[PDB]
């Protein structure tokens, strides 16, 4: 195999003067060499103070270069990082702490959010990000440390997935390669010191992570750090950078393509090939901005956590059609069924992806979850498609939001795009409520754009106009000042309909 | 792992109905689907036959659509395929095959090499190519064969290096990923039905079997059959076929370009992104040709059967000066000193690569061979290299063919590149003497153009007009009518001296 740890170094004898991570602001630069310097010694300073191998340590931190320095100096100890979203609920992290019998907990989260851990229960040593580095910078004592042996099925990294509780997926050692090979694959990136990456991704992301900083790093570029998205101050990254590649979301890439056609040639953004992003859910009025005014090539990706990447399309038409590359083999199940249970060609089934190198290997002490999921030789993504005539696969939307109506298959997804286009909705939510006609009632709850009214009448009347078929329209209209979302901002489905 | 017949599988799944195999010439097309079931249908005929895995099987071909189904229906049964120059001489492939303990020879050399065979010794079953495939057809029968285990270390593949006799270096199921993979890092491929690979590297070579082939294939592309290269007819292929990328001998690519030249805009080579080579020996004069005549990115490579990429370069200046890419970790040596030991920097010394993944792990049955070239995690390349100011490294010659004349290096390659270019040099091998001035004086050994005469003086008095200091000038002219060279027009270098 060729693991995080093994690219990286491997690169620093490739490149060991060249540019590794730049933070433009704060304006500060290393070069490969001196960040194995860096990694060096924080492990062998964590290695001091107790912290063997194997052993889970916990990892919240917005993006910035003193985190990938924690982060890569505990993948060389050979700890297990588990990066973990900062925007979570203190009380939810330490839930994540304790469940995940973990080591200590690496933290760059305020005051507050080290107390939460202090209580809590489990004893996992909370250390402060600054002590260990600042500005790129250790505090390091001790030797050097030897590198530990890694299996292939050992676990390396993990990442943390989301009903309730975000499930904490097991990235084997043999998994970094593939989760890393498939931008130069699928997106086309290669080997080589041009090579400038921009990190809009967060890092306790899987994209973020592996596609993002180990890919920059292992084809001996430059990660360009992110501390906090803002539009034109990335555009201008790109220009002063040179940037080459770029992985964004798609609420990201809606305003970089609002900035940059509000820029013009303004911009000189000339040095970007690769626009990269998960789509499935991008509205087609954003891609299409996408291909007005950002350049590069653009590929659309379909990923999880789980398994990474699984579909992609170069130079996308629409979001939600996709096709399997390399690493990938792909099949569509009926929902519920055996993994064998292949669709008739054009019925709507369940994406499971071959579970190879790539894949990870449970979700940790949730074996039901893992059993769920890991299907003789599978990995079951939850998700609804249907083969397209033109041989691609389209992804519906999710398995667990999917509304029975009447014994017909109905994607919210689909009816929240034509609705999102409504004059006067600022966001909408559909689901079935419990539920006549029969089994469930296509409901739409929407939210005015600030001090317009909506009626129920005029949505209607929008939706008869659009292409939805008669039994997609919704057939209840609850007009809401919000919607209750979590911590990340993610819809509370369950909830809402409670509420309704 | 991914291995050869895990990649060719998961292809044929994304793709069954694109085309996998072309001969243009033959009017032959097979999809992906359809050399399944022709793989699949000989790995069980061979298999109804007694053939187990594992087992070493033969095979001596001239590239063709039958002996790519052949070589993949033994790797997918779970044989161990033993590829071999169709030219050697009879009594050399009989003495590589007892030698061998091989349980099988797949052979489409004529009868009078089936004879060597029948005598020579070991009992190896000869079986005729064409008593499995003709023209992409099989016979076939038995049941469908189960897909053996196959393990990162076991053997997979066996390729033929070449003093006296080539070594049959074993390539493990672990190595095929980087084997093709770096296709895709180094020089610019990415997955996808556009891939149309011109296949004019023998099926003997490494990189004419996994680089072209598999590559070809695995990026869910057309390998295109080249039974005998031609290269007027070759860049009809590129036009016609739409060949996407081309991975060439330095001889076949003087023939190209020239041809190319003496087309014009005649030839549509517009298709043509990637013309690859390994290109340390080319001279300056034919890779100039090859950027002002050829169309597509030129990239450069440096390679072995033991350890496959080593160094590269993209738009090269000159073939000799490379740098490493992905998956590669290279040093430069004292010469006949321990791995540890680097060179200052500037000094000449060993080429010695990381025996990573891409490693063979040994030579058949000849484990001090094996002992001199895999030491202490490394690989020997038996080249000279230096470093270059210029953070490139710059391949010398065979440590081999090294002349020390006077405590000082001299590489007959330089000198043979100079030489090669006076007028009336049709062939010219530069040895050093058994030897003095001291230990060795250099000697040139020159083949004149039909019907001119050389002399020493003249030859003498252009290399005084060159650039070669002073030291490195020949002593000693022979003006021959020819080298004596072996089967595989390698020059006999050893056997030369005697004749002098
Ligand atoms: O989480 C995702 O959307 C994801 C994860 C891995 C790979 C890709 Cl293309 C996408
Ligand atoms: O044998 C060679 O020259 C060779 C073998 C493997 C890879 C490459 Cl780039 C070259």
């Amino acid at each position: 195999m060729q693991t995080v740890n093994e690219m990286l170094r491997r690169a620093a004898t490739r490149a060991p003067d060249h540019c590794a991570l730049a933070v433009p602001a704060r304006g500060l630069r290393l070069t490969h060499a001196e960040l194995r310097a860096r990694v060096e010694a924080v492990a062998a300073r964590l290695h001091a103070d107790g912290l063997r191998p194997q052993q889970r340590v916990a990892v919240v931190a917005p993006n910035s270069a003193d985190v990938v320095i924690a982060i890569l100096a505990l993948h060389r100890l050979g700890a297990v990082p588990a990066l973990l979203n900062p925007r979570l609920k203190s009380a939810e992290l330490a839930e994540l702490i304790k469940r995940g019998e973990m080591t200590a907990a690496v933290i760059a989260v305020g005051r507050q959010v080290a107390d939460a851990i202090f209580q809590s229960g489990s004893g996992a040593r909370i250390i402060f990000l600054g002590d260990l580095v600042r500005d790129g910078e250790p505090y390091s004592y001790g030797p050097p440390i030897e590198d530990p042996q890694r299996e292939p099925a050992q676990p390396a990294f993990i990442f943390y997935t989301s009903t309730g509780l975000p499930k904490a997926a097991i990235i084997p050692q043999r998994a970094a390669e593939s989760r890393v090979l498939f931008m130069s694959t699928q997106v086309g990136l290669r080997h080589g010191r041009h090579n400038v990456v921009l990190g809009l991704m967060p890092l306790y992301h899987v994209v973020g992570f592996f596609a993002v900083l180990v890919a920059a790093l292992a084809l001996d570029g430059t990660y360009v750090v992110v501390e906090e998205f803002r539009p034109v101050d990335a555009l201008q990254l790109v220009q002063q950078e040179q940037v080459t590649s770029l992985f964004a979301t798609p609420t990201h890439l809606d305003a970089l393509a609002a900035a940059a056609a509000h820029a013009g040639s303004s911009l000189k953004l000339d040095s970007l090939r690769h626009v990269t992003f998960a789509g499935a859910t991008m509205p087609d009025a954003v891609l299409e901005t996408v291909h007005q005014h950002l350049p590069g090539e653009k590929v659309n990706g379909y990923g999880t956590t789980e398994a990474m990447n699984s579909l992609y399309m170069r130079q996308p038409k629409t979001g939600t059609e996709m096709a399997p590359g390399f690493f990938s083999e792909v099949r569509i199940v009926r929902i519920g069924g055996g993994v064998d249970e292949i669709v008739a060609n054009g019925e709507e089934g369940e994406l499971i992806v071959a579970a190879s190198d790539s894949a990870f290997v449970g979700y940790l002490n949730q074996p039901q979850a893992t059993a769920e999921k890991l299907q003789d030789g599978w990995y079951r993504t939850s998700d609804v498609a249907v083969w397209t005539p033109e041989g691609t696969v389209r992804i519906l939307g999710r398995v667990d939001d999917m509304i029975i109506s009447g014994g017909e298959n109905i994607h919210p997804s689909e009816i929240e795009r034509v609705l999102g286009t409504a004059p006067g909705v600022t966001e909408v939510v559909v689901i079935g409520l419990a539920d006549q006609r029969w089994g469930q009632s296509v409901t739409a709850c929407v939210v005015p754009r600030l001090g317009e009214t909506l009626s129920a009448d005029a949505l209607d009347t929008f939706c008869r106009s659009s292409e939805l078929a008669d039994f997609k329209r919704p057939k209840r209209y609850f007009i809401l000042d919000q919607l209750p979302k979590n911590a990340l901002n993610k819809v509370l489905r369950r909830q809402l309909v409670q509420q309704v």
